[PDB]
């Protein structure tokens, strides 16, 4: 696909047979996610974003399916008003900004 | 061109006779600038992002110049950790998300 920017451009992924609706952020260098409760240990992390930071529980190798397409890797689970697919993940699926 | 994300989408910007460094930013609807003297008449404005909200001077009607591209529109001024090239921007320069 070819996503313009006129609007938000939320995707529905599947992290576990679960469809979620996640905004693809190139501005985010890390995954951040809704708060859930994954199976797994995770380390303990604070993230900063416009207005300051936020604490999050850090996940490694989550599969997450954006558009049919796998992604593995970390994601962090706060109380995000929104999921976010950052870099880590993007590049996993072959995006690119073009103009 | 063709931006890959395994680094940040970092861009040199020219603004009121200034070149920058920002960043492509999907995620974000509006652009929001480090602390400069842009000439012009603002209004104070509050945006939210990820760790909260922050106290902004809007500033309408400027022209940027994004990788020799052309764009008139509103920038946010404030304290951000970096500049950021939201979404009303990026549409008047054509980019697009593709996968
Ligand atoms: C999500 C996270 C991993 C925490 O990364 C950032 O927040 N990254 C910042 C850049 C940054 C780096 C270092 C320090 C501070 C900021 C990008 O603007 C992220 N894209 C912005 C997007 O996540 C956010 C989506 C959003 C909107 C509203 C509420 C919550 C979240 N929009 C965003 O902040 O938009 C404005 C900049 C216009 C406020």
């Amino acid at each position: 696909p070819q996503v313009t920017l006129w609007q938000r451009p939320l995707v529905t992924i599947k992290i576990g047979g679960q469809l979620k609706e996640a905004l693809l952020d190139t501005g985010a260098d890390d995954t951040v996610l809704e708060e859930m409760s994954l199976p797994g240990r995770w380390k303990p992390k604070m993230i900063g974003g416009i207005g300051g930071f936020i604490k999050v529980r850090q996940y490694d190798q989550i599969l997450i399916e954006i558009c049919g397409h796998k992604a593995i890797g970390t994601v962090l689970v706060g109380p995000t008003p929104v999921n976010i697919i950052g870099r880590n993940l993007l590049t996993q699926i072959g995006c690119t900004l073009n103009f």
